[PDB]
């Protein structure tokens, strides 16, 4: 298992640590406008097409990693 911060809805400070299911091999943190997403994710989906479409967001920056709780917000700039 990989541990990630994971919140089902976007929020300013997601600190809910989850033990991701085995289908997830990465953590994701995305800043889309004023919203922030933190999710258990899949490396295969660490690209603009898969992030934008799944979150239904247009403009965004994303950061994927594979270390426990690595998807903290400060991984991305303002």
């Amino acid at each position: 298992m990989l541990q990630c911060y994971n919140c089902p809805n976007p929020t300013a400070d997601c600190k809910t640590a989850v033990n991701c299911s085995s289908d997830f091999d990465a953590c994701l943190i995305t800043k889309a406008g004023l919203q922030v997403y933190n999710k258990c994710w899949k490396f295969e989906h660490c690209n603009f097409n898969d992030v934008t479409t799944r979150l239904r967001e247009n403009e965004l920056t994303y950061y994927c990693c594979k270390k426990d709780l690595c998807n903290f917000n400060e991984q991305l700039e303002n």
